């Protein structure tokens, strides 16, 4: 599966490089995905994806602390990539615009609460492993 080894590369890379930051940046890292799924997930905010995420939820309840947080870097990691190539795809004037609602929905993440920001955090995964594992399927 050549896509699914050239995207398996770039999430590697991803890590490597999310590995190398400091506490500080890999924290700043962590939110801006949460913030840039938060704005893709506006379109359904209110089937049978609510039912796929939270099959993934209690799925991720079953493990382990210390197999979350990989679970946890893997997806950022694979949100950086995903981000990256939609980047790309972009004029300078839609990259703005990209900009302006993620740092929108990064505001909105501060003004929650530990435990309320804790629940959207696992959300947010268990959507990102659904669409992968969605993704998955089509590679080779
Ligand atoms: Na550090
Ligand atoms: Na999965």
């Amino acid at each position: 599966d050549e896509q699914r080894r050239e995207l398996e590369e770039k999430i590697k890379l991803k890590l490597e490089e999310l590995k190398t930051k400091s506490e500080e940046e890999r924290k700043e890292i962590k939110l801006r995905v949460i913030a840039y799924v938060l704005v893709q997930l506006e379109d359904l905010q209110k089937r049978e994806l609510e039912e796929k995420i939270k099959a993934k939820l209690e799925e991720l309840k079953t493990k382990s602390e210390e197999e979350r947080k990989e679970i946890k870097l893997r997806v950022i990691a694979y949100v950086l990539v995903q981000l990256e190539d939609l980047q790309k795809n972009l004029s300078d004037e839609q990259r703005r615009e990209l900009e302006e609602k993620i740092k929108w929905k990064l505001e909105e993440l501060k003004t929650k609460s530990e435990e309320e920001r804790k629940e959207i955090k696992l959300r947010v995964i268990a959507y990102v492993l659904v669409q992968l594992e969605d993704l998955q399927k089509n590679l080779s």
